[PDB]
């Protein structure tokens, strides 16, 4: 007898996304984006209610959710990039920005932010998760927005 | 003669608790939400003063609970979730913004978030947390829930 | 300007499924049963539209779906099962005809039966690919059926 | 709400099944035919209702199975024999046609023919499961055949 | 027909730009900064425009750009430094908290901070990204900050 | 002809300065104290001008700076400390805290504190970096201190 | 719809326990008799019923709760002791008598005795799990005390 309150996949009607992707690694972000597009089309989401924002890498992803979130044109915003890390520590300090930036932006404006930032330490990782055997990152992404998104707008206000 | 204030877990009176659970590592996180329900059941918490709230997973439980947090609906939240590393650092970054998610929504917002996320390496490990030799995690996130929520309407007020 | 023919996930009015779940390891068709159901309700499919038939074993899978398969109450089949193999090959014959079984229901029957059987080395992987880090085998299942169903019902005919 | 039909292992009136065993093996598929006849015994199955047919090996089965489940006078077929590789493959062969044949046999009829041969490396591991710390594979066979033929007769028509 | 939303890196009228640049590890700030310099010459960007802020270290750089970033002179500042790690772990914290001080002037203020701060391990990597192989850091981040400030002051707002 | 801001250590009239200074390892916070006074008296600081305050520990740092800073009593935070590590990670959560403490003190008051703690593995390093081979940590924070302050006072404002 | 019954930790009233704890090793058994004792106050269980016997050892717990079991005067029987084995089996025989002891005086009066008796090999195990990150195993006992009491008089009669 517990209430149990999902968001709704089906229930796209009314719901303005905006996803934002980094330029950087592009071999990875692009099908990322390519697949989370091919998502919001399976799902009734209207071109003219998807906003596609590029930056020129994953640290300045944050700054730009936080603008999109509270301006209140969306109802869902998806943060996608590939921090590839490697050998090295070079990486490490952009991912963990990415990932925080990302919390906050979700946290600071009310507007659900969704983390599609692949971190791997190869890149046959990220390819497999780029659509590969571990599925399109970017499509999950996609539904975890929508769901998001209709879980804040039909459940939880 | 020093006053030693404690929560109760028996004045459950007038209490309502929701519970926000990660859908990813379902096979861990629904043992964990069924635990929480059951102790909540056992401590004479009623079906309609609990909700549950459902999420694709983790990274978005921080924003839930805070959307949760501050509508005054609830007295404690509850945030169920699984991370299984592994041998890479793919889910780091979720692990440690779950985390930091779910301690920003009880710092900002006044109502006590408690954490009931798994991060464990394998996944026999989470299993042996989830009802095993290691008891469920979620029976004592409820009852972390149950005392917090009564210290915080009973004695910190 | 080629023509692309894809099945819907959200006109799921009027489809009918059966789902066709083994009783053998148990512990892992009963989450990818819940996973298929799941996904069944989370896209709007209505429960007297889903029938769900058991059966001891998954080499009596090939022969059920057939039967449902050429009766026309269903648009596709969902063979729900689990095959862990472990370090002999006395289970190898049960994988190799509950394929074959699922293929040729498929095929000599026009109704689409979806292969969502596991076949796993371990039992680790099985739990893994039934609602684990690799997601459950049994809503990729549901999901793959509606597609399918809708691409037989609404594009190829 | 949805339907979960299933067959019955009591509702046994009015069910003939025939058993089509090897003599090949026959110190693994006598103990197994035992076994089927006395799980037949056990759940009320008249003897009148049982019929043996004794077959000089594993590839004969197939062939008599399709005999018997295109004649309508069985609800359910029980191949039972026993196949040890051993260190060579002389066998391999002998076991997928087994296989192949069962399936045909349940497919190729509408009589479900339930795949109770043993393929097993050793011949500790058949007698294992030829009564053993495994259990009796006839006996599971016989109440497969049982659920299949309740399930065929009184749920799937 | 998703509008994709970029910056244009040929606007370059009406945009101001800070660059803060650390003292310390002037070896690999220096090239750093004549590389973004060299950049902002190349792009149309006047002399006016620019201003160059000198720091000691990188831990005094995010108290600055959040000073610059809440003045409003600038459209994008740029924080140039170079953390070499070694090894030990004396300057993992300097790193740190260089990075949490951009990422929160770039999120507290509103005009977006460029984190153009090197994290290699040896000198010789520094040496490669600040002008070798793996190409000028500092090129690369005033490129990300003209992007960043059309992107802000052209298509979000 | 880019405008190069830089903080001056001969303007040093009109600044007063706050030293907050850990009583913990004060082997090593008291010769870095030491070298930031001398410091200090070198570039024709008065006494009336600075204010040492001491702290049971690191981790008490940013509390102190961040009521220091948000006084207007001071116009640069000089926070020295000393962590040593060791084989273990019992002050690895001081460290973290006491850097985010210091930083979050010169973001959330506008005065820039200064980062002086020492963060070193052995003690030998510390007793290095506090007046041996590679210099004393105190002084270089005085002069950091003291540029920070000229370049607030004089060319941020 | 199957009835189940289970024993409430809230129905407390009326209830009177009898503690039985070994004073050997009592660096282990007093932090589990403090436990109990916590939680039996958490529970609204009265000081007056509560009764605290000592025994000088595990081997007289079976013979004190048998003869407190036997008259009536209470609703449950903790056992509490401390066993450890180490390398040799000098301890064998005491930790397999008290079992036993405890189960018979379970089984021949009526009355739930609970074994709350220690059986590690090392005391830093001992010590992990009478407070530590196994939890106290007093605590558990007298939850279990509660539960088994309230179980026999509120729903085996």
């Amino acid at each position: 007898a517990v209430r149990h309150l999902t968001g709704s996949v089906t229930r796209t009607q009314g719901l303005r996304f905006a996803v934002v992707v980094a330029r950087f690694n592009e071999i990875i972000t692009r099908p990322l984006l390519e697949g989370a597009l091919g998502t919001f089309k399976n799902y009734s989401v209207q071109d003219e209610d998807i906003d596609v924002v590029w930056v020129p890498g994953c640290f300045e992803i944050g700054a730009v959710a936080t603008r999109l979130g509270k301006s209140g044109k969306y109802h869902a915003i998806i943060c996608i990039g590939a921090v590839i890390r490697g050998d090295t520590t070079h990486y490490d300090a952009v991912a963990n920005s990415a990932a925080s930036g990302v919390l906050s932006a979700g946290l600071n404006s009310g507007v659900p932010c969704i983390f599609g930032v692949l971190t791997c330490e190869d890149m046959d990782q990220a390819i497999n998760r780029a659509g590969g055997k571990s599925g399109n990152k970017g499509a999950e992404a996609a539904l975890t927005a929508i769901e998001m998104a209709s879980l804040f707008e039909h459940h939880l206000q």
